[PDB]
């Protein structure tokens, strides 16, 4: 699997560790007080892929933006 993120020094762990996915949206604004934290902002965008024979397999990749 692999996870391919411009500020994965953190941001890497953060919508990784939830599941390595994000399908649930791989979008996120960069208004979030979690993004901010590491300081990404805007624009940036991250990859997750998941390779699980149980599970399937997964690619996702999420993209902070600004409003916008």
């Amino acid at each position: 699997p692999k996870h391919e993120i411009v500020p994965k020094e953190e941001v890497e762990e953060i919508l990784k560790r939830y599941n390595i996915k994000i399908q649930q949206l791989p979008k996120i604004y960069e208004d979030d007080p979690v993004i901010q934290e590491i300081g990404a902002k805007e624009g940036d965008v991250v990859r997750v892929i998941r390779k699980s024979p149980t599970a399937g397999v997964s690619i996702a990749y999420r993209l902070v933006i600004k409003r916008i």
